[PDB]
This record gives C-alpha cells, sequence and structure tokens, in this order.
C-alpha cells in the first residue's frame, strides 16, 4: 500500500475487463496499463476502469478513453512508455503462435519484470517452453497456465498429489456459465477448435453467424472431452505424472450465467501402503470463470514478483509455485 | 538417483515408522538416519526399514538394531555423526515446548540443512516463530505444519483462496480411522488435551488404562470441534485470512482402520463480482493419516531443499510454498 505493484493487462475482452474490475479494490496492486488490438491506456495513478470499459465497448478501443492513445502496435508502444512491474496477457492464442510472438516482443524490448498468461493449449505452452532460456536471459519471470485450467486446478492437483507414491490420473471436469458467447469470443473460438470436426485455422475463419448456428444445434451447450490442455505438460514438468495421465473435459453453457456442472479436479494415485484412492477439489458454483481465472493470475503475478525479487528468472507454471493472496 | 537427498526421521512411532516405509521405494530420497527416545540408527547406504521396526517394536529402540547405538541423547548424538541433508521431526509436542527445544538443539549444533515438522498446535508453531531469525542465521530452512492439517489441507486452502477478493472461513473437517489408538499414542494424547475437560499437562499424566476408559465411553470415537490448530496462524502468516476465520474439527475412530468421515476443507469467500461461494477439497477415504501426513512432509522437505539451495533460510509454512512431488 506504500509500495504497490504497478501492473498491466494486454487484451480487454471478457478476461481483460474482468481482470481490471478485480484489481480495482486491491491496495498491493495498481492497474496502470491496458492495451487492446487498436490502442492503449496508461495512467500511473490507476486506470478509471469504468471509463476504459466505456471507451472500449462503444468506441472499440481503450485508446478512445480520457487518457487513451490509438496504435496498431499498442503493446509494442505501451511497453516502452509504461513503468510497469508485471503484465497479465489476457489475449487470444489465435494463431496458436500469437502468445509466443508477444513474448518475443517483450524479450526484444529489453524490459525486465513479471509476465502472467492464462494459456490453455499444450502446444501454445510448448512454444513458450521454446523461449525459457531467452526469458531467463532477458531478466523476465514468466508465469504460464496461471488461470483456472490450466492454473488453479493444476496447482490443486500438484498439492493433492503429495499423498501418493504414484499418480494414476488427474481428471479435470470444468463447467462454465456465460449469459452470451460474445462475452469471451476467443475463449469460445479456441473451444470450437478443440471439437471433433474443427481446428485452430477453421475456428479463426468462422463468422459470428456460423458460431451461433453451431451453438444453436445444442441450445448453446459445448460438451468438450479430452481437450489438448496444458495442465498435462505442466504436471509432467513438475514431475507429478506423464501428460497422458492428465485429461481435461467440460461443458460451456453460452446462454446461461449459471454453471451447468460443478467444476472439479479428481487426483487418483496409489499411496505407499499400496491403496488406490482419489482426492477431489471442487469449485463453488458461484465462483465465475473470470474469478477462477483472474484471481489465480494475479496471485501468480505476485508470487512471480517474489521470485523476480530474489533474482529468479525464466518459465514457471502454476504447478511449480504457491501463488500469494493479493490484498 | 545419481545425487539423492539423505534424510533422517526423529521419532519412530506411527508417523516415524510410516515415514520410513514411505521413503523405502524413493530414488530421489534415502533414509540414512532414525532416532527414538533411547537410541539411534545411521547407515549412509539406507536403513533396512524391516530391521529398524523389528528392533523398535520388540527391543523398544532402533539403537537395538543391526547398526543401532543406545543413547539418552539420541538426537544430539545422531546430529554430530550423521551426514544428513534434511530431517522429518516425527515427535510428540509433549510438553507444548518440546519441538522448539529440539529445534534449539539443531540451532546450537551448527548443522546446516532442511527441517520439516507435522506440528499441530497454533501455540507450538508460535514457539517455532520465536526462533525464525535464529533459524535463518544458523542456515536452516525449516518447513513447519507440513502434514495433513496443518499441511496438505492448509496448502489446498491457500490455493483455493485465489478465486476470492476476501476470505470468510476455512473450515477443516478431518476423519481418522486407526485399528487401535496405541499406533499413534502422542497423536491421541494431543487430541485428548484439545477436549473440553482436559489440557496438555493432564493428557501427559494420564495412564494407558485411563485413555482406554475415556475412549470406551464413546466406543473409541473422539469428536473434536474448534481445536487449537496452527492452520489458523499459517493462513494469517500467508495473509489469506485472520486465524479466527480458520476452524478445525474432526472425528477419530480408534477401533476402525476405516475413516469415519471424508476429510475435507471448505474455503468460503466473496469474489470481485460480490458473489459468495465455497471451494471444497476432499481426500479419498483410502488415503490414510500416515499417507496424508508423511507424503506432504517429504514433498515439503524437497521444496525446502529447493529453497535452501538458492540460499533461502528461516521459517516457512505449508501455506507459503508449493511442495515438490518426491520420486
Ligand atoms: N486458463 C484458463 O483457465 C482460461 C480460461 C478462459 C480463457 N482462457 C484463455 O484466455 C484468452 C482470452 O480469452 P477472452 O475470452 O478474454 O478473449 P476475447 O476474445 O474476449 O478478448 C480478446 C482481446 O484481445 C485483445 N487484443 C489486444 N491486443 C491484441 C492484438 N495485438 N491482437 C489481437 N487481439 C488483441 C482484443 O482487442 C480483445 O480485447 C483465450 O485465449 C482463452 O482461451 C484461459
Ligand atoms: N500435521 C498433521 O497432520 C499431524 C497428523 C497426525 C499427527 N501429528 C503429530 O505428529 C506427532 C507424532 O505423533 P505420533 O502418533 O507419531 O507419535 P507416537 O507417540 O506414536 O510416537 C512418538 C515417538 O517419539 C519418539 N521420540 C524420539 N525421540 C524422543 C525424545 N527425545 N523424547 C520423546 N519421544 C521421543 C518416541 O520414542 C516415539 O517413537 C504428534 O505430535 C501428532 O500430534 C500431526
Ligand atoms: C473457457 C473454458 N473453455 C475453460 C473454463 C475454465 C474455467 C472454468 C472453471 C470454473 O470457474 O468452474 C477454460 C479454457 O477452456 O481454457
Ligand atoms: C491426528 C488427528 N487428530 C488429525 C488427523 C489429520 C490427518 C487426517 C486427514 C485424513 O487422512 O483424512 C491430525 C492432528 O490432530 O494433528
Amino acid at each position: 500500500s506504500l509500495a504497490p505493484l504497478r501492473v498491466g493487462i494486454l487484451g480487454f475482452g471478457g478476461l481483460g475487463q474482468a481482470a481490471a474490475r478485480l484489481l480495482a479494490p486491491k491496495q498491493e496492486m495498481k492497474l496502470v496499463a491496458v492495451a487492446d488490438r487498436h490502442g492503449y491506456l496508461y495512467d500511473a495513478d490507476g486506470i478509471d476502469v469504468d471509463n476504459a470499459v466505456q471507451a472500449y465497448t462503444q468506441q472499440g478501443s481503450v485508446g478512445k478513453a480520457k487518457k487513451g492513445q490509438m496504435s496498431e502496435q499498442s503493446i509494442e508502444d505501451l511497453i516502452g512508455e509504461g513503468e510497469v512491474d508485471g503484465y497479465f496477457l489476457a489475449l487470444p492464442n489465435l494463431p496458436n503462435t500469437f502468445m509466443a510472438d508477444v513474448t518475443r516482443q517483450f524479450i526484444a524490448s529489453g524490459w525486465q519484470g513479471v509476465l502472467v498468461d492464462a494459456l490453455a493449449r499444450t502446444s501454445a505452452v510448448e512454444q513458450l517452453i521454446t523461449l525459457r532460456e531467452d526469458l531467463a536471459q532477458a531478466g523476465i519471470t514468466y508465469m504460464t497456465g496461471c488461470g483456472a485450467t490450466p492454473g488453479l486446478l493444476t496447482a490443486a492437483a500438484a498439492i493433492a498429489s503429495q499423498s501418493f507414491q504414484e499418480i494414476h490420473q488427474v481428471k479435470i471436469t470444468f463447467g462454465v456459465g456465460i449469459a452470451n458467447w460474445e462475452a469471451y469470443r476467443a475463449t469460445i473460438r479456441e473451444d470450437i477448435a478443440h471439437m471433433p470436426g474443427y481446428n485452430v485455422d477453421k475456428a479463426q475463419a468462422m463468422t459470428d453467424a456460423e458460431v451461433a448456428a453451431l451453438l444453436d444445434q445444442t441450445n448453446g451447450i459445448l460438451a468438450l472431452e479430452d481437450m489438448e490442455h496444458a495442465d498435462d505438460i505442466m504436471l509432467e514438468l513438475a514431475g507429478i505424472c506423464h501428460r497422458d495421465q492428465v485429461t481435461v473435459g467440460g461443458v460451456v453453457d453460452t446462454r446461461n450465467p449459471k454453471k451447468p456442472l460443478s467444476t472439479h479436479v479428481k487426483i487418483t494415485g496409489r499411496t505407499f501402503e499400496g491403496k488406490i484412492s482419489s482426492h477431489t477439489f471442487t469449485l463453488g458454483d458461484e465462483t465465475s470463470m473470470a474469478a477462477n481465472v483472474c484471481g489465480p493470475a494475479f496471485g501468480y503475478l505476485k508470487a512471480g514478483y517474489g521470485l523476480h525479487r530474489q533474482g529468479l528468472k525464466g518459465l514457471f507454471t502454476a504447478a511449480d509455485v504457491m501463488p500469494k493472496f493479493v490484498r
């Protein structure tokens, strides 16, 4: 509260906006920086969040806000100008290489500090693994898969694993309730890509009408099984189990602000007594996706600052570190 | 497996013996050292666990084993002789000052490395807090409350808290099934002290007959509510909630190797959207107390080594650190 972390959000959609509302009441963390595709907003006194959302929703960028600046290289521009201790990357991974590219920008920028993502795909995370040395060398502490899943649920699994001699499966079943699907376009596009008939490239090309059409077949309900989720590699990287033992599935109701099922992770293992058993970590039906994603993200930004401060640089997952409650 | 942690166990009761069985199949960790009240056993090739248990059970000390040495200052002696990277303190906290005293021994010993306890009482932990600077200065990384509760459940709570703006309660309800109460004498004596009619001093003085008599009133079933559990201060120390928001209760069936209820922690908070909700982390009914205690203990020894290695010394709780799966 005397020396507060100055933090930025890149991307101002469902997650970016929700991140900004979540940081509003904090005293240890101050939102100084937001960027979207076409513009950015910096204010070392703290972002008027209501104004940044008004600007974004009605004029299509935060660059159109009281303090905003338009730019077709918003993040590139914001990096040089902004005195910022850590950024949350609330961005799409469209294409599957985009997060890595922005991270490359940050590496080349010379900039030092903490980065956090809520990256979902094993493949997207592997691209970030590509950069783990570069990351260390540029003096960046990078916290990857630090949302809900990956993130909170992965970390719960890493903690639960401690009871066992060998891990057998980590099963994630998530439920999401959103009032309409446009609230989290990329989240829902990235979901449709996981589906049987589809991929990343197809999902990207699809029109808002084609998405509503698909959704309409099932009354707004995406059932997703064995999705390509980075929970798998993070748990492997922590040496808890092989990625093949990690399985991620769920149900998105896109016409319903209420969760269609209780999000839970089941951790199955054999104890040193040769008994086989399962721990269950279940989320409260009234913890929203945004809460379950952005809450851990900033806890991981803080833990990441902890690590940065004792000169720890490189790539950490939600599985590797205890996030620190942000006040 | 090339460079394995050499670890010791102080105390060879229910937990100490179970610790030794748990470390048997590990390749990253080698049991080199065990101490009980009257003797100790060192063997830098690894303890024959079956022999140490035979010696203890039938001749009353591990000092009576193939390699053993009798001593009425077993731990004092074992410290000087033993090349050991980390110790698990499987000891009673009778009297409520005993853990602190042994820790003082370790401080005065000059010895460097990692210590772990499964300490249960807020008061016992406060005594260890007394020593946090001494601990740092002697070059010891000390992991306190790193069993089941405190420990695993506390850590699960710290992770679950991340979804929330404010924490309202952490409620722990534990179930324990043991075939007879003498398996974990001090555990059960420490329990009876928490009870309404009793205290530490009374519990200590009580005879094995007086304990069986008490237990016999309720057919071997201790119901315990609002116990003085260090979960409370650890969560406060991690700045997640005030100790008064943390509440620990449970049921020990002392005539039943099956859990009388499913151990769980409920974490209640308000999200940034002003919604109030609860996460639940439940343990599998076939994870034993020993598994749920010793598994996290050694995960925390390893994490503690991690911290020691980057020159981090002092007092950490299960709430402050991600334990590392031991292989
Ligand atoms: N880990 C988890 O638990 C978790 C959960 C949900 C979503 N996610 C992921 O989080 C990401 C964000 O999803 P969302 O629903 O907030 O997305 P969204 O489509 O609602 O918003 C994307 C935002 O990115 C902005 N942006 C900023 N700079 C950009 C640039 N240079 N190019 C393109 N867009 C730019 C856009 O303007 C837009 O505001 C997705 O990839 C999603 O899969 C992770
Ligand atoms: N954190 C948790 O989840 C958790 C759970 C269960 C028990 N515990 C705690 O763990 C502790 C161990 O309980 P237990 O059931 O293994 O105890 P126990 O009574 O079965 O064994 C105690 C052992 O301490 C040994 N010991 C070694 N050196 C000693 C010395 N100098 N003085 C006295 N005894 C000495 C005794 O010889 C004996 O082997 C208790 O304090 C208990 O409350 C914690
Ligand atoms: C966007 C959804 N399809 C997933 C939701 C994970 C968060 C939900 C957990 C909860 O709040 O219960 C996350 C993802 O897919 O990356
Ligand atoms: C000994 C008992 N009275 C408690 C049991 C905590 C571990 C049980 C959790 C479980 O395995 O379900 C621990 C304690 O009291 O310190």
